[PDB]
């Protein structure tokens, strides 16, 4: 009833690729092949996340709760201060919907016609809540992507989007850059 | 030490599925631990079947073969029912409602209020054959999704949908029809078999 | 069958205050009961988040996947509001704009935190797949349709849908008749 965190202590014994110091995960999250998972410094996951396959996030990342990673082989990749608000997904790989190909789990891959490629948030990326991103796309350095959003392709930087497919509406300011030097100085 | 930690899958042991007490469940059926089945006396699954964590089913609900259900995902089938047929599959956190309140000021709502004061809608749900619903989505009572329809994420179902096509939005609008090689790679696939 | 803790353990849990038939999910996420009020008649459910101030009133279900993020300035529920499945509320949130760092990662001085009280007042319903942002007063009787983004107050007696929101319709007050019957067969 004060928080759902493990301890450095059960951190340590998951067995992540990788893992960096103030770490911040939840027992309420699920962790899946967590030998190609990889998190930097200060990072903290909250309840019912899922990241299932390859994961790969850096420091300075919150990634608030109900939010889905499916890094699949290829992988998802979060570079520094960039971060995901509640209810999110994220897919580096998804089924044909045409009618051209079978779908999902039960099916043999030989019936099907998975759409897979990486997806990078690059850094400062927000993404606002219960929005989707579709795989092989690289969100723009600085982006902010709006609530419920949905991206099927890479976003140029320092813009914000918004709406299902997105579009461009503002650009991102870029006095965070200063803060992020200002910040890490004062560390 | 991996499955055994939980890092592996979160899926019920076939003989853990027998202890659940669903009216039917088929072979190869994969379950997490971390969903929420209620009245599993009214709720049947056929063979070849994946239900992901924090999925809720609850109420009566009927599954057939060669069917995700993705995460987050919830089936309210109450007393009238939702139904999947073979092929159908429904894509991470996706709600279809059997029953729903009334929303216009005439009634009032929910599960704390006595029925004699409310006004609630229901009508059973079908999702027919090779039937494919988008993330994010909402699908409303008595509802029939016809064979091969398609929707996209974030849409909003309230009626009845033509067969072979698919739609997307808030309510959803038709756009193209569905392609039906799949009808082929169905019979190519079970062929084999 | 169901999911809710007894009687015997929602004691063990120390909120704030807690009335009768509380019917609360084991498998809900609570942080800080101690700054949580509920009243009677009220229904929470599987994988529901409620952390921080959080007050509730009577006749409410906050249905599953439900967050409700109170921070310090705290979210209220009037009687007879009720919020459908996997809805937000936030009372702080981070400004998106590009002038400010963001979230519990960093200091305070950095970021630019907007906060204010939510409240729904009586006769609320929130439709499935909402959000709604900080300092945001719902009117009574307001419904809002599901998937609506609300970023900014709303009049009383509306119904409004879409993302931001927009005013479509009335909203029928039979259920003020209904309220005082119910109310009525309920004392004698
Ligand atoms: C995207 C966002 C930052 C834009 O807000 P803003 O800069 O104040 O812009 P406005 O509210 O003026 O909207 C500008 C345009 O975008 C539209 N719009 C804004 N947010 C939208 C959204 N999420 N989806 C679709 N359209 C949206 C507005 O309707 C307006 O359209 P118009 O020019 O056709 O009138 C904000 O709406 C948002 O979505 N924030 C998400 C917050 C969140 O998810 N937080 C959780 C974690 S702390
Ligand atoms: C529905 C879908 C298949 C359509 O993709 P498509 O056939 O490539 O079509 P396009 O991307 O060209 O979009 C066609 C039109 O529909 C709109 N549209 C597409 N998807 C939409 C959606 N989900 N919601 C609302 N509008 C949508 C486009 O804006 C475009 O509109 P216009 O005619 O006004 O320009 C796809 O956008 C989608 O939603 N896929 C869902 C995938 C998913 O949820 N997967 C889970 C994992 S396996
Ligand atoms: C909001 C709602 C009550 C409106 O239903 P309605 O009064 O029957 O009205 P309609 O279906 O005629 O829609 C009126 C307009 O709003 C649009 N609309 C309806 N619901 C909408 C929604 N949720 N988001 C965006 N637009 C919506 C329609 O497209 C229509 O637009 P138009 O006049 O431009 O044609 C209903 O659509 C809804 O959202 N219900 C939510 C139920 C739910 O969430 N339940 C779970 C718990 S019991
Ligand atoms: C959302 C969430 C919070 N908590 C706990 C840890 C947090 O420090 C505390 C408050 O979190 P939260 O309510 O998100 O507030 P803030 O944005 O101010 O950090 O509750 C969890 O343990 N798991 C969770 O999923
Ligand atoms: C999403 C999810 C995955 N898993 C486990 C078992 C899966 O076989 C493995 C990977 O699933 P997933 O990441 O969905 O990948 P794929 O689409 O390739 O099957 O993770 C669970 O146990 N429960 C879940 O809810
Ligand atoms: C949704 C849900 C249901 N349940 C149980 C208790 C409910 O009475 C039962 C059926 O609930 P539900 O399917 O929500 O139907 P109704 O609106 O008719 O109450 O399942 C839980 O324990 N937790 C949950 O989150
Ligand atoms: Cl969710």
């Amino acid at each position: 009833h004060m928080n759902s965190f493990y301890s450095q202590e059960e951190l340590k014994k998951i067995g992540f690729l990788s893992v960096g110091k103030n770490v911040l995960i939840s027992k309420k999250a699920s962790i899946y092949n967590p030998g190609v998972i990889s998190i930097g410094n200060n990072v903290r996951i909250d309840d019912f996340c899922i990241l299932s396959g390859k994961v790969t996030i850096g420091s300075y990342s919150h990634i608030a709760a109900y939010t889905a990673l499916y890094g699949g082989e290829v992988g998802i990749e979060m570079y520094d201060f960039a971060n995901i608000t509640s209810r999110t997904i994220v897919y580096a790989a998804i089924d044909d919907f045409s009618g051209n190909a079978l779908m999902g789990p039960t099916i043999p891959n030989q019936y099907k016609n998975v759409k897979t490629g990486k997806v990078i948030l690059k850094k400062h990326v927000i993404i606002g809540a219960h929005s989707i991103i579709f795989p092989n796309v690289v969100i723009g350095e600085g982006v902010a992507v709006g609530a419920m959003s949905m991206v099927k392709e890479s976003l140029d930087d320092w813009y914000i989007y918004v709406g299902v497919p997105v579009r461009k509406i503002k650009a991102r300011k870029r006095k965070i850059v200063e803060l992020e030097n200002e910040f890490l100085k004062s560390m």
